[PDB]
């Protein structure tokens, strides 16, 4: 039974490398993920930095999640990350999406025990 | 000098076939690939899947290797693999193998700069 931790780290860490380094970046790593299994989950970021480096952001600043929740953190430093956004054409099973690298300081959720991001709520 | 990750990919890439279906597959891969130069390998496995879809696994999901280390990493999905065994009546310098193909999650221990697969751990 996946953690929420363990999800966040398939759905959002890409520590492989500092950069999407192709237009089909999104492509790959969203059928490696297993986010177009069953449909197309239409948008997602992975971030390109260490674990340790995100983990850190649990104790960076704390600010409101979207859902009125108060265990949100944003870092302090902007990350490396990649926006991946279904195209207006895709449609399973033929799942597409087009590939953005951006610098910008992410905002998670953060809970457990280690205290751990278990949640994307944005990058900003 | 062959690199580990050089080493990795002679012994267990091949990303020609979609699987096996061929009795004979591993008599003839471990011989090619010089498993069986200094003696029977005694088992091995064959990823066919691209190389990126594999190098991809060390950014997927970390759980510990076999001999304790904890820089392995599992397959978010399954992999089309082949399993080679020496057969019991296998004697050296005429090794010879059981050839089985499977679906299976892949476990493989990653190291470098970049980070790399350098050992395959295990299937699941």
């Amino acid at each position: 039974k996946e953690t929420a931790a363990a999800k966040f780290e398939r759905q959002h860490m890409d520590s492989s490398t500092s950069a999407a380094s192709s237009s089909n970046y999104c492509n790959q790593m969203m059928k490696s993920r297993n986010l177009t299994k069953d449909r197309c989950k239409p948008v997602n970021t992975f971030v390109h930095e260490s674990l340790a480096d995100v983990q850190a952001v649990c104790s960076q600043k704390n600010v409101a999640c979207k859902n009125g929740q108060t265990n949100c953190y944003q870092s302090y430093s902007t990350m490396s990350i990649t926006d991946c956004r279904e195209t207006g054409s895709s449609k399973y099973p033929n799942c597409a999406y087009k590939t953005t690298q951006a610098n910008k300081h992410i905002i998670v959720a953060c809970e457990g025990n280690p205290y751990v991001p278990v949640h994307f709520d944005a990058s900003v």
